[PDB]
């Protein structure tokens, strides 16, 4: 089993720590990399009740195992706080428009 699967995006927490972890050193620097220049706030627009408390913040994981280093952030993303907290794993895959869902 994978910690957490968004479609067919199946992750281990692994590969869930190192994503989050990467994007928190980028995010504690204050610098910013891609198109969508990512990490970025992540508001909660659609608003998933969340035991990690804001602000809260958007971060791309890729399924072929490497981290985000510019370049396609996929569709599946990672979402720390602050105090580098897990909030979750979220998908645009599944829901419409430019939703995410969580991963189960
Ligand atoms: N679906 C979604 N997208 C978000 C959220 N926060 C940021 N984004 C996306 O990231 C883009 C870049 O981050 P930004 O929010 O700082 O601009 C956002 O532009 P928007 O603010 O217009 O939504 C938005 O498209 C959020 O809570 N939900």
């Amino acid at each position: 089993a994978c910690d957490y699967t968004c479609g067919s995006n199946c992750y281990s927490s692994s590969d869930v720590s190192t994503a989050q972890a990467a994007g928190y050193k980028l995010h504690e620097d204050g610098e910013t990399v891609g198109s969508n220049s990512y990490p970025h706030k992540y508001n909660n627009y659609e608003g998933f009740d969340f035991s990690v408390s804001s602000p809260y913040y958007e971060w791309p994981i890729l399924s072929s195992g490497d981290v985000y280093s510019g370049g396609s952030p996929g569709a599946d993303r990672v979402v720390f706080n602050e105090n580098n907290q897990l909030a979750g794993v979220i998908t645009h895959t599944g829901a419409s428009g430019n939703n995410f869902v969580e991963c189960t």
